[PDB]
């Protein structure tokens, strides 16, 4: 058990480069990237094993795939967050604002 990033952008351009920016600034942490439901299932699944701050970029995944991920994450209980920006800038300071609330701060982010 742990909690997620759900980084939206029909952007792929954009998801990758912030994508190389968070795993390249962000060597020591598990990062995902997420075509379709068969990834986001093996996300939450990831997150079953012990459960680590996730940072989900969707390349352009479908809204079907996106209702999948709240699906599966709620109905089992999964702490997750959702994102729909494709800002460089915001998608950035998104990954390290979200590592900070999970790795340690006061407020327990909860979006859903």
């Amino acid at each position: 058990m742990g909690k997620v990033l759900l980084v939206i952008s029909t952007d792929t351009n954009i998801i990758s480069s912030v994508q190389e920016r968070a795993k390249h600034n962000y060597p020591g942490r598990e990062i995902r990237t997420a075509t379709s439901s068969q990834d986001i299932r093996d996300i939450i699944k990831s997150m079953k094993d012990n459960g680590k701050p996730l940072v989900v970029f969707v390349n352009g995944a479908s809204q079907n795939d996106v209702n999948e991920f709240q699906n599966e994450a709620k109905k089992e209980g999964v702490s997750y967050d959702v994102l729909k920006s494709t800002d460089p800038e915001e998608l950035t300071q998104r990954v390290r604002e979200f590592l900070k609330t999970a790795g340690s701060l006061e407020h327990h982010h909860h979006h859903h």
